[PDB]
């Protein structure tokens, strides 16, 4: 089973050993749970760009058939009403509610608070380092910055979204095949307490609107539940604070690593936007914040692969860290290399072949420019300011069965 040796401590470290066993030996791979795991690029690209007919989210007997608990589960049930399940028309329906506030444009005017939040959090940082003290990097600026961005976009308070940081990552972890009885249970409740926190939000910002996400959902409900449903609503709010800032912490996390373990990269954050791109890039490629999706993907038939049959009605992941390093899309893939990505549209190499770490098709990453100009603005600020920052031991990872992220990165001034 490929999702427990995915979750196993002698894989916490460095999984893509065994990655790179099961894309040369079982890429179409069956699990015990019969769900089955993707690993070759190419089969990830197509089954994230199938998904609208081959592959669907799970209909209503789908999920009873697939997930007995899931009349029990409450993460489970919010999951099910997010756009992540969803196709067209309903999926463009939820996609067009919420998509403004993350375009091009609009990412663009947050980029004063962006640096703003940077630059007072290094300016303690630094205070702190200059004394000889070690940081916990995480904590005090890898997850402070977006949390702080992105409660900012969503219309929460700063103390709203710290008070609900440890829930987020209770339920995050209960989002996966390899889910404890434990961490399950743990997930679930802790969904009760943020929605009972959204209970409470949505009525605030009914009664005291502003230019804020929230508030456009909230709206949007009010005028018209079939815009936007009760059902809907929770699932959304739910869904995109669970989006919100965890895996962009983890991008800032590993890129921050990436830079003191390749002093010779480390120029390529010296140069213009292209190169601090180029970089940020060949992060997301090297390790992939989410390794596989929570978000099932049901096939519609019977999917010969090989020799392997993915049978109709199956749910099939896929591992975007393993594509991300198939040497049949990038090759020497455990070279930590930017010019992969110099000069190219986001995602796509000089070769032609994309980056899978924020997904494809009609569920491509909503935060994906949000998450890259956050660390677009912080990371050239971190680099020119601590050039002289070393690791003060290892990083102490989150043991999670699919997200890589850390609980500290421990760092001090040589
Ligand atoms: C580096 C940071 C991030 C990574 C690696 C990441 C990863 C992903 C992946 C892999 C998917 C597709 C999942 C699938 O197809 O099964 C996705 C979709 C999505 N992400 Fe991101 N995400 C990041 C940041 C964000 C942020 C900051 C937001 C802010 C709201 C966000 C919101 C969403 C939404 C709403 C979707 C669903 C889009 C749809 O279904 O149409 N993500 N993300
Ligand atoms: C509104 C939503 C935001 C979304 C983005 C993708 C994200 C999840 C699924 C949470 C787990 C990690 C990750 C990266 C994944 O796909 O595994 C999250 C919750 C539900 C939907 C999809």
């Amino acid at each position: 089973d490929a999702f427990a040796a995915l979750a196993a401590p002698e894989n916490n470290s460095n999984p893509y050993e065994y990655m790179r066993w099961l894309r040369e030996h079982d890429p179409v791979h069956r699990s015990a749970s019969g769900i089955f795991l993707l690993s070759r690029h190419a089969d990830i690209y197509w089954a994230l760009k199938a998904t609208g007919d081959t592959f669907r989210g799970p209909s209503a007997g789908d999920l009873a058939r697939l997930f007995p608990r899931a009349a029990i589960s409450r993460s489970l049930n919010l999951l099910a009403s997010t756009l992540a399940m969803k196709e067209p028309p309903t999926h463009t329906r939820l996609r067009r509610l919420i998509s403004r506030d993350f375009t091009v444009r609009q990412i663009d005017s947050l980029r004063p608070s962006i640096v703003q939040v940077t630059q007072t959090r290094l300016g303690n940082i630094a205070s702190s380092l200059e004394k000889g003290h070690v940081v916990n990097l995480h904590e005090v600026f890898s997850v402070v910055l977006p949390m702080l961005i992105f409660a900012e976009l969503f219309g929460m308070t700063q103390a709203d979204i710290f008070e609900l940081a440890a829930s987020i990552r209770t339920i995050l972890e209960g989002l996966n095949p390899h889910a404890s009885d434990e961490q399950l249970a743990a997930s679930d409740a802790a969904s009760l307490e943020v929605e009972r926190y959204f209970e409470g939000l949505i009525e605030k910002k009914r009664r005291e609107p502003q230019s804020d996400l929230v508030s456009v959902l909230v709206s949007t409900h009010d005028d018209d539940d079939d815009k936007l449903s009760d059902t809907e609503l929770i699932s959304m709010l739910w869904g995109i604070l669970l989006g919100g800032f965890a895996t962009t912490a983890a991008m800032i996390d590993h890129a921050i690593l990436d830079m003191l373990a390749f002093p010779e990269q480390r120029r390529w954050l010296e140069g213009d936007a292209a190169s601090v791109k180029a970089f940020i890039e060949e992060v997301l490629r090297y390790d992939a914040p989410a390794m596989f999706s929570s978000i099932p993907r049901i096939a519609q038939y019977d999917i010969t692969i090989g020799d392997v049959t993915i049978p109709e009605g199956a749910d099939v992941r896929v591992l975007l860290a393993s594509g991300n390093r198939d040497p049949a899309a990038f090759p020497d893939p455990d070279r930590f290399d930017p010019s992969r990505f110099h000069g190219t549209a986001p995602g796509m190499s000089t070769y032609g072949h994309v980056l899978l770490s924020f997904g494809h098709g009609i569920h491509f990453c909503l935060g994906a420019q949000l998450a890259r100009v956050q660390l677009a603005e912080c990371l050239p600020v971190i680099n020119a300011r601590f050039p002289h920052l070393v690791l003060a031991g290892d990083p102490v990872r989150e043991p999670s069965a699919f997200l890589r992220t850390f609980r500290s990165l421990p760092v001090r001034l040589d």
